[PDB]
C-alpha cells in the first residue's frame, strides 16, 4: 500500500452470457470540502414569497456520497440496445463497489497565485450505511450520478436530509443526525476501499409490449352462450313501450361481450398538447395540476400511477405531470424550451392501462323508474377492483434503477412511480468525505473549536459491478418484431456520440419496449 | 506502517448488550508547540490586587494532554436518555484508547 | 384432588427478558346462574321507536364467557411504560389459561 | 392434605447446645377481612389542627402480616435468663416458618342470631416478601408479634404503607402497590406453608458490661514519659507574670494524662426527673424535645444515638426522648402514668460513651493574647473524631430483634438506633389474606366490580424457630458477678406468670449486659 503504487485498475466493460449480463464501470471522481466542515440546519418557511407546499426543516452536512442510480451509468447505448431488443425481462442481482487511486491535494493561495499540491499525510472517510440508519437520499432522481460517458469526470454532491417540520419551524419528533457518529474507513493515499451487495429477490422488468388488449381476448369468430340484456323497448313504430330483449355477445358486438378482467387504476390527469395552439390560454401547470394533499400540504403526484400517455393517433397529447421528462444537452434549468427537453411516452400499456387523460369508465348514479330516467356518472379516480391487471411504469437509458420502499405497516404494489425496482434494502448509501486538516493553531490554548483549516480536495476513481439476469424471449411470432434502431440517413454528427466540442450527448429517451408478448 | 497507508479507521458507535453498553468515540485533534518549548516558573502573589487566598507556585511545561473525562465525550443526547430511563446504575469497567493518523 | 386442598397458587408478574416479556394475571371471579337454565330468541324489530338499522334475531343461553382481551388485564401501567419506550414493536407468542379454586 | 388430617404439630421449645440456642414458638392466629376487600388512599393534612410535622400519603390494604421482630416471642424469661447471665454475645443465624392448621368460617346473620360455619372450599394466600419490593414495615416497633405468653391468641395486623407526600397531596414519585401482583400460594383447610432463611453476617450483640472506662485504662503506680503544659503563670506573691511549665502526668493526675481514645458521639437531650417537683414547670415535652429537621418536618430523634441515661448517683434523671419505655400491662394508650410505665436505662455505657443530657466536651473559642483572655465553647453535638469508640444501645427482651438498612449509597455504622441487628437482607415480610368469596351475583349482567361478599374470617397455627449462635464469657474476674435474678422474698403473685384473672404481665424490663469484660 505504497504512495508510489497503484490501488486499482480500471475496469469498464461489458460481457454477456446467455442469462446473464455483468457491466462494469469506472470514473474520474473529485470531492470538495463541503460546508466549511460544519452541519447547518437549513429550513424553508412561509414568510415572503414562499408557499405551505414548499416548507422544509433539515439539515446540510459535510459529507458526499456517491450515486450510481441510472441505468447509463452501467450501459453503454449499444448494450442498452441488446438487452431491448433481445431479452423479455432483466433484473439486477449483485454489485461490487471499489474506491481507489486516491489523492489528497492542498490548494495553497497567496497573493492571488495559487498553487496545488499533494497531501501524502491526508485521509479521507468512507463508510455505507448497511443498516439503513440515516435518511435514504437515493432515489429521488437527483443530480450527481456517475457520467454516462466514462471519459467524463464528475464531482461528488453533497449529502443532506429532511424531517418533520411545522413551517420553518421543527417539532418534537425532528431528528438530527451526525454522520460522525458512525464508523468509517479512513483511506490515506494507496489505501482502497470495497464492498458487495446482493439485491433481493425482485420481479423482473418487463420489457416487453403486449400485442393484445384486455377487451380483446375472444376468438372473433364465435358466439359465448353468455346472454346480455340488449333491448329496454320495443322498436316498431311509435307506441313504444318498455320490454326486456336478450342477445349473446358475437363477433359484431364485442363491446358487450362478457369478459374476465378489468383495466387498471386511474387518477385523472389534465391533457396539454404539443401544439401550443390547442391550448387554453392561462397558465394551469400547477392550478390544474393532479395532486395529493397530505398534512395541509399539496403536492403534485409527479408521475403518478402508470397510465397511457395518449390513445390511438394523438402523439400530441400528454399528462400535465404524468410523464417523465429529460433535457437535452445544456437545457436550462428554467423555464425551457419544448425544443430543449425529451417526453417519455408510455404507449405500450394503453393494452391494458387507462389513459392517462381519460375516464376509468362509468357507474350508476341513481335507481331508474319509470318516472325517472337513469343517470351515470363519470368515473375520474378509480382505486384497486378485483379482476384489475395492468403494467409498470418503463425504465429508460437515463431513468433511474432503484428506491427504497419506505419502511410501513403497509403498501400496495410497491413499485417505484418513477419506475425501477424497489427495494426493501437497496443498495446502501456510500458517504466519502475529507478529513479536516488545521491550520497552525494558537500558541496559547483557546477552549473553542478549530476555525482554521488547510484547504484541501480530493480525487480518485470509482468502479462499479453488476449482475443483471436475463429473461429471453419466447415468441412464435411469426412477423418482425419493432426493433431500436439507429438512424439510416446521413447526419452532421453521431447520435450517442461527442461534438466537435468533445460535449457527449444523449439525444432521445430509449425505453426497454420492444418485443412482444400475448396477455 | 506507511505514509501513504492510514493508521486508523474512524469508530464512533454505541452497542447495548443487556447489562453492558460501549461507547466508541473518535475525535480530530490539533496540537501546538506549547511555551516555546520550555519550562517556566509561574507564581501569584499578594503583591497588587491579588489575595491570599488565590496564591500559588508552579510551572508550565510544553506538553499536551488528552481529556476525555465528561460523560457526553461518550455518549450522545439520545443514548443517554436510554441509559437513564432505563437502568438503576452504572459503571465503568475498562478503557481502549488510540492515537493515529497523525499529521506533522 | 381434595375438598380441603387448593389446586391452585396466585400468579401475578411480569418478567422481562431481552427480547420476550412475560406476563400472568389473576383475578377472582363470580358466576351467576344464567337465564334460568334456558335458551331464549331474542329479536329486535321495527315496531314502535325502532330503526331498521338496529334489527337482530339471535338468542342468549345459559352459559357464560372468559374474555380477557384488553391489554391492560395484562400489563400494569408500570409495566405498558417499559414497553412502550423501549420498543419497537410486539407481538403476542402463546399463552396459559388456568381456571381452580372453584367453589359452588 | 385432607379435611381431617392435621397439618402441623405444636412446637415450643429451646434447646441449648453449647454454643447455639434454638428456640421454636407456635402460636394461634386470627384474621379478619381488612377494608372490604379494597385499597384506599389516606393522607394527613395541615387542615384542622393538624401540624406539618404529622403529614403523610398513604394506602391501606386488604392484607394482614405476620411479625415476630420482639425478642419475647422467642425467648421465655427463664431462657433470656439464661442467655444474659452466661454470655457475652449472641446473634440470629437462620429461621423457619410454619402456617398450618388452617380454618376459614364464614359468618351468618339472620335476626340478630349470627353463626359460625366452617367454609371447607375457602383459600387464604400468602407470599413472602423475599425481593424487598414492597416497603418494610417491620423494624418500626408496631403492636400485633406474637404474644410473649404461648397461650395467648392474637390477631394479625393489618398492613399499609407510606408513600411521598406534599401536604396531604401525592407527589410524581409517589408511588402505588397492589399485593395481588405479586405471586401468592392459595391453601384451603389442610394446606400448609413454609419457608426457610438465613440470616447474613452480622456482629454479635454485647450482652456485656465494661468494668473499666476509656479515662482510666492507665497503670495506677506509674508516671508517663510524656509531658503537658501544666503552668501559664507564676506562682509566688502578687507580682504574677506569664511563664511557661511543664510537667508529667501521674497517678494524681489522671484527667490531664495523655490518652489514645476518645468517647462516642453526641447529640444532647434535655433532662427530665422522675421527681417532677424538680421539673420546670411548662409541658416542654416536644417543644424542649431533641429533634432533626427533613424536608421542612420535624421528628423528635427518639431515642436517638446511644448515650448513657445518666451519670453516677442519678437514677432519677432520664433524657426526654432518649431511652425506650414499654408500658406496664394494659396502661393506657394515652397520657399513661408514671407508675404505668417502664423506662429503660442504659447506665452500662457511661464506661464508653457520653452521658445523653450533658456535654461531649469544650473546645476553644477564640485566640487568647496578652490582652485577650482564652475564651472557650460548651459542645452539645458531637460528629464522629477519629479515635472514638462506642457501645450500642441495649437489647430487651420486651424489644426489637432487627431492621432493614435502608438502601442508600451511604451509612455510618447501621446498627438501628432502637436497638437490634441490622440487615440489608432482613427477614421478608409475609403477608396474608383471605380470599375473597362473593355472596350471590345478579342474574343479568352488570360490568361494576362486585362489592357483596360472604363474611369470613380464619384462624390457625404458626411456629418460628431460629437459630442463635452464642458467644461464651472468657473472664479472669476474682470475684462474682452481677446477675438477673428473681426476687427472693414473697410476693403477691409470681413475676413473669399470670393473674387471678389470667393475665400474662412482664413486671420489668431485662437488658442483656450484665457480665463484664475489660476495655
Amino acid at each position: 500500500d505504497g504512495v508510489g503504487s497503484s490501488s486499482g485498475n480500471w475496469h469498464c466493460d461489458s460481457t454477456w452470457l446467455g442469462d446473464r449480463v455483468i457491466t462494469t464501470s469506472t470514473r474520474t471522481w473529485a470531492l470538495p470540502t463541503y460546508n466549511n466542515h460544519l452541519y447547518k440546519q437549513i429550513s424553508n418557511g412561509t414568510s415572503g414569497g414562499a408557499t405551505n407546499d414548499n416548507t422544509y426543516f433539515g439539515y446540510s452536512t459535510p459529507w458526499g456520497y456517491f450515486d450510481f442510480n441510472r441505468f447509463h451509468c452501467h450501459f453503454s447505448p449499444r448494450d442498452w440496445q441488446r438487452l431491448i431488443n433481445n431479452n423479455w425481462g432483466f433484473r439486477p442481482k449483485r454489485l461490487s463497489f471499489k474506491l481507489f487511486n486516491i489523492q489528497v491535494k492542498e490548494v495553497t493561495q497567496n497573493e492571488g497565485t495559487k498553487t496545488i499540491a499533494n497531501n501524502l499525510t491526508s485521509t479521507i472517510q468512507v463508510f455505507t450505511d448497511s443498516e439503513y440508519q440515516l435518511p435514504y437520499v437515493l432515489g429521488s432522481a437527483h443530480q450527481g450520478c456517475l457520467p454516462p460517458f466514462p471519459a467524463d469526470v464528475f464531482m461528488i454532491p453533497q449529502y443532506g436530509y429532511l424531517t418533520l417540520n411545522n413551517g420553518s419551524q421543527a417539532v418534537g419528533r425532528s431528528s438530527f443526525y451526525c454522520l460522525e457518529y458512525f464508523p468509517s474507513q479512513m483511506l490515506r493515499t494507496g489505501n482502497n476501499f470495497q464492498f458487495t451487495y446482493t439485491f433481493e429477490d425482485v420481479p423482473f422488468h418487463s420489457s416487453y409490449a403486449h400485442s393484445q388488449s384486455l377487451d380483446r381476448l375472444m376468438n372473433p369468430l364465435i358466439d359465448q352462450y353468455l346472454y346480455y340484456l340488449s333491448r329496454t323497448q320495443t322498436t316498431g313504430g311509435t307506441a313504444n313501450t318498455q320490454t326486456l330483449g336478450f342477445s349473446q355477445g358475437g363477433p359484431n358486438t364485442m363491446a358487450n361481450q362478457a369478459k374476465n378482467w378489468l383495466p387498471g387504476p386511474c387518477y385523472r390527469q389534465q391533457r396539454v398538447s404539443t401544439t401550443t395552439g390547442q391550448n387554453n390560454n392561462s397558465n394551469f401547470a400547477w392550478t390544474a395540476g393532479t395532486k395529493y394533499h397530505l398534512n395541509g400540504r399539496n403536492s403534485l403526484a409527479n408521475p403518478g400511477i402508470a397510465m397511457a400517455t395518449h390513445k390511438d393517433d394523438e402523439e400530441r397529447f400528454f399528462p400535465s405531470n404524468g410523464i417523465l421528462i429529460f433535457g437535452k444537452q445544456n437545457a436550462a434549468r428554467d423555464n425551457a424550451d419544448y425544443s430543449d427537453v425529451m417526453l417519455t411516452s408510455e404507449e405500450e400499456i394503453k393494452t391494458t392501462n387507462p389513459v392517462a387523460t381519460e375516464e376509468y369508465g362509468i357507474v350508476a348514479d341513481n335507481l331508474q323508474q319509470q318516472n325517472t330516467a337513469p343517470q351515470i356518472g363519470t368515473v375520474n379516480s378509480q382505486g384497486a377492483l378485483p379482476g384489475m391487471v395492468w403494467q409498470n411504469r418503463d425504465v429508460y437509458l437515463q431513468g433511474p434503477i432503484w428506491a427504497k420502499i419506505p419502511h410501513t405497516d403497509g403498501n400496495f404494489h410497491p413499485s417505484p412511480l418513477m419506475g425501477g425496482f424497489g427495494l426493501k434494502h437497496p443498495p446502501p448509501q456510500i458517504l466519502i468525505k475529507n478529513t479536516p486538516v488545521p491550520a497552525d493553531p494558537p500558541t496559547t490554548f483557546n477552549q473553542s473549536k478549530l476555525n482554521s483549516f488547510i484547504t484541501q480536495y480530493s480525487t480518485g476513481q470509482v468502479s462499479v459491478e453488476i449482475e443483471w439476469e436475463l429473461q429471453k424471449e419466447n415468441s412464435k411470432r411469426w412477423n418482425p418484431e419493432i426493433q431500436y434502431t439507429s438512424n439510416y440517413y446521413k447526419s452532421t454528427s453521431v447520435d450517442f456520440a461527442v461534438n466537435t466540442e468533445g460535449v457527449y450527448s444523449e439525444p432521445r429517451p430509449i425505453g426497454t419496449r420492444y418485443l412482444t408478448r400475448n396477455l
